[PDB]
């Protein structure tokens, strides 16, 4: 069992990697909002709902990943 | 028996990297959709169920890394 | 065995990182396709079938990336 | 024990790699208000706040990180 | 030998990894192809070929990993 | 604990590796700047100050590895 | 000898990764020469032997990857 | 002692990997500056000491890795 | 000395990593050779010589890793 | 001695994956002189020295590197 323990500990960890593309993600997604108003302030109301589930659908693939780290450090 | 589980559960958090991809993935498309409404607010209607499509397979690639972390950890 | 099946394990696994290119490339496809689109709506019935041909293509390299993680997997 | 001591060590540098994410994306953040503000500095005021938004939501994505990071090494 | 076949199937893949790039080149090609055909619809019968040759090119790398993925496995 | 020294002293290295983020994230705000005063040099005074503060944000995920290297060094 | 073995048939799948980067930079060579097309047609005989020498090369990195890869396999 | 000793020398290489972010952040910077000067070159005295800062703190990201690197050679 | 061999021969492959910095970068330079002659055809014999001089330092780096590889494989 | 020598020889692969950045970002800072030379031929005398700087700046960075690679191979 020291070494199945070992595995999920060093599992969890490799686990977190993957956040690295919902952090990235997350940005690219508010910079488009930013210049996107920036060039044309009209289209706020418009364009910042789509951010919002952008925002939402990029950060559920972190989700995913935390949710493993997780299962491996606790489940 | 030790040997193989401790293998599953370094495989499952290896298979988590990939989510990585559909996360700045899914940002890419959003980004474009934001930007490309900004620059033609007609188009809209046009863009809107391209950005969905976009999304959904950038996000199926996810999924599966996901599908063999869970094939792991479980199957 | 123990050890040989472990390190199909650990190798299924590492044959899903490829797919990170897939996520990514299918949505370089699409973006392309939007800001095409919302340039010149009238090339829109031209580059449609061009993006999921590039789309298809891009996937096809994750999916051999999962057939390996399969192959080794069962 | 003394191998499952090390494993949180290992596991706990692993932690930190996807950190680099949160330090690329605050960047990606501050990079669009600076050239949304140069581009058209009357826009700030509205700007600003979601530069806010955003840098929050991705430095996010590095706290969960150090927070397993943590769980191992306490 | 439970060594030798071990390292068979962690070396096939690793060997998959390099695919990404395919994955990603194959989506940029596609990208460029279709930002052209919108900026400038009369050249699609000239880009076209060029989007063709350079897909096959960049796909090829990822043909050269599944050749040592394949070759390791079996 | 020749194990439990070993692991923090990879580990130790492992955790150094998002440092990778802050050194291309400052160099993002610290661009954009270039560009923005570039642009439109009379916006400096307003622009300078926001990539200071990007800078900041993006150096402190760098410091949080560091921070668990040397806690694992020590 | 197992061992050797065994570390030829891991250094070979990790001889493979560095293709990635052939693939992705082909595609960023066509990219170029289709959108400098797309803009200025007339220059196509000019840009294309640059497209040629520049993938060429790309592409030989690829091959020194795989050129150890082949080393270590056989 | 002879496993911690490798573990050492096996840090100090990993830790040099983060390096890679300074070698592409300093050359974001000069790239900012070269385009800006070029669209702009009557700004080069107020942007030079700007990308001078930049590159200076995306290289020190870079050097604290070194820093560990070198905790762990000696 | 079956532990040394093994060690040569994994980090002779690792050390083939970094051509992807030569392979991406070589590509950016004629990348922006196209894109800059494109713009401007009568720049051309003024960039050239830029271009060569750009694709060879990057491919040094290249050079470098590929020279540790052989290092370890017979040196 | 064994280990300790194989460990060396590991690391030293290693320490090259550093280089790919050098390999992009010199690519990165001649593109720009390219394309700045392009937009604007004649800022070529006062950006060509900008580039050398660059170029200069990011390969020490692979520099260290190849001297911790160096250190481990040989000392
Ligand atoms: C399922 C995918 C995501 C769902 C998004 C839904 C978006 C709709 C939208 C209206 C959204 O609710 C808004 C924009 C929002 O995020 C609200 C709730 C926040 O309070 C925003 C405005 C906010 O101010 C942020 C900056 C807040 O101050 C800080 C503390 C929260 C950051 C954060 O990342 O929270 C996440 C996120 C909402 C994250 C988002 C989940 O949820 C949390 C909570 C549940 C787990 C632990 C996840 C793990 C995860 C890996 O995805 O983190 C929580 C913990
Ligand atoms: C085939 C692959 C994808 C399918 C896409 C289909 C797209 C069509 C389109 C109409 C879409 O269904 C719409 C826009 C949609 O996403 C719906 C379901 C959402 O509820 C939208 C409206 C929404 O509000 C989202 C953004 C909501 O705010 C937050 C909380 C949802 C986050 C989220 O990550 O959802 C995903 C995603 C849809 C994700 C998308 C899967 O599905 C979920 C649910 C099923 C598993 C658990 C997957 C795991 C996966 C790895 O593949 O995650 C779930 C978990
Ligand atoms: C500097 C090194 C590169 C040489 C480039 C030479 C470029 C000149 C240019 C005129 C080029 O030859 C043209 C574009 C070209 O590729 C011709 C021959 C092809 O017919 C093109 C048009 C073509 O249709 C391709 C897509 C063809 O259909 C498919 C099957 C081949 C793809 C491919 O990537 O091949 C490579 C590449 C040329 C690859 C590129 C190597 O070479 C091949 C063939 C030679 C050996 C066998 C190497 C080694 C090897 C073991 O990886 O692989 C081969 C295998
Ligand atoms: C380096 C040589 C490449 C050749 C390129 C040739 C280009 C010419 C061009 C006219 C081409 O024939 C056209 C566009 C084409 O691909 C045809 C055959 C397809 O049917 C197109 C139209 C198509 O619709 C695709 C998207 C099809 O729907 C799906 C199922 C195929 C996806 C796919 O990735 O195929 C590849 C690819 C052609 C791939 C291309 C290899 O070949 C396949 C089969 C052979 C191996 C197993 C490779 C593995 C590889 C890693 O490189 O996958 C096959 C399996
Ligand atoms: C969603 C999660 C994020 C919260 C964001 C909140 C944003 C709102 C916004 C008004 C923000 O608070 C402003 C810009 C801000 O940061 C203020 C407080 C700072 O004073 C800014 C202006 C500042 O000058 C910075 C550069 C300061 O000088 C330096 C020392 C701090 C940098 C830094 O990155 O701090 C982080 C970050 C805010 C980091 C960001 C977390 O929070 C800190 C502080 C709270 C705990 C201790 C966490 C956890 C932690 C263990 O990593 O780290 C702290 C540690
Ligand atoms: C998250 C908190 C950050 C604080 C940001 C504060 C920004 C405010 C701003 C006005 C700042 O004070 C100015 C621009 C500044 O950096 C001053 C102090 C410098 O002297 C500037 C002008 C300078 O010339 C730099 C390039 C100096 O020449 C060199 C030797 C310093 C490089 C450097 O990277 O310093 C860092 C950084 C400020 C770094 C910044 C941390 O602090 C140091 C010292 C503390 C630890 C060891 C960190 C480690 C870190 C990984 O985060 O490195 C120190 C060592
Ligand atoms: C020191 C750094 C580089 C020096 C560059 C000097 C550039 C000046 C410029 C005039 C240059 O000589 C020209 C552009 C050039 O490359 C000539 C020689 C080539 O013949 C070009 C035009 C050419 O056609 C290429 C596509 C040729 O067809 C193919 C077969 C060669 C590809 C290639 O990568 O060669 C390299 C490269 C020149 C490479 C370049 C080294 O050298 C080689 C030979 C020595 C070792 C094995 C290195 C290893 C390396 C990792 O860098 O590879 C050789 C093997
Ligand atoms: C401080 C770090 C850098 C110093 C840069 C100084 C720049 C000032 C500027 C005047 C520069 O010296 C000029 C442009 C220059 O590069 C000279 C020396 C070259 O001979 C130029 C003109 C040239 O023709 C080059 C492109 C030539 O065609 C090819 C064959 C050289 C390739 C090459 O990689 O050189 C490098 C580089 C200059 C590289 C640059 C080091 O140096 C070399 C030689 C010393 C070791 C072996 C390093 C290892 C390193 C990891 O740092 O590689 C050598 C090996």
């Amino acid at each position: 069992m020291q070494l199945v323990l070992a595995a999920k500990y060093i599992g969890a960890g490799i686990s977190t990697i993957g956040l690295l593309g919902a952090g990235i993600g997350i940005a690219i997604v508010f910079a488009a909002l930013i210049n996107g108003v920036s060039r044309n302030p009209s289209i706020k109301d418009t364009v910042f709902p789509m951010a919002i589930l952008g925002f939402a659908l990029s950060e559920a693939t972190g989700l995913f990943c935390l949710m493993v780290s997780f299962l491996l450090l606790f489940g």
